[PDB]
């Protein structure tokens, strides 16, 4: 169940974000915790393409090897705020599983700068979702977050000492692919 209206920055600079470069991320929190692994690599391309505002994402669970990449298109509910479709693809673009109704995300940007970044996702597969998921975001993969972002943690009545890290996984990614990706 997904229970939050997460509120998205005031003054949100979309070129800014939705510049085409990747972004990181490395710490989560789901307030269903149950709902995902432990020890867990994520990382998105956000941008524009050919005038379509687009994301493309990359999972890696780094202990199963479950690995899985998605080319999503967003739609503007208001500004920073957003809900998405999303395929399955390889990492070339090859659709797997192709765009179904049922099948979206909202996506809303809580925090950004030109470095880091808070956002809230809650993910729709059919009846079943993935709970509140947050996520801090970085464009450099082994920073530990700053004061900035996690005032903003703190800002959305979260506690940063709570979220769970990705850097002691070994997280490796194909940058190459979430850029191009962005256009498929
Ligand atoms: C960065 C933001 C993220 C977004 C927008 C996002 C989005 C999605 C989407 C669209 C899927 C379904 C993919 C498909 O079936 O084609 C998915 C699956 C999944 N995501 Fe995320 N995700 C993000 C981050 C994370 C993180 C950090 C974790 C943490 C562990 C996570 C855990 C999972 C898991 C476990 C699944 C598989 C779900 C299932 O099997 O039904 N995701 N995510």
């Amino acid at each position: 169940a997904c229970t939050k209206n997460a509120i998205a920055q005031t003054g949100f600079n979309k070129d800014k974000y939705f510049n085409g470069d990747v972004w990181y991320v490395t710490d989560y929190l789901d307030l269903e915790p149950d709902d995902v692994p432990k020890r867990y690599c994520a990382a998105l391309a956000a941008g524009t393409a050919s005038g379509k505002l687009k994301e493309a994402l990359y999972h890696y669970d780094p202990k199963t090897q479950d690995t899985f990449y998605d080319v999503s298109e967003l739609q503007v509910e208001s500004l920073g705020k957003y809900t998405a479709n999303f395929k399955k693809v390889d990492k070339n673009g090859n659709v797997k599983v192709a765009v179904t109704a049922g099948n979206y995300y909202t996506f809303t940007v809580m925090y950004a700068d030109d470095s880091s970044a808070l956002i809230h996702t809650c993910l729709h597969k059919g009846n079943k979702d993935l709970g509140d998921l947050y996520a801090v975001l970085n464009r450099n993969k082994d920073a530990a977050a700053g004061d900035k972002v996690k005032s903003a943690v703190s800002a959305a009545t979260l506690e940063f000492s709570k979220f769970i890290s990705t850097k002691e996984n070994n997280c490796a990614y194909d940058n190459d692919s979430l850029k191009s990706l962005l256009t498929k």
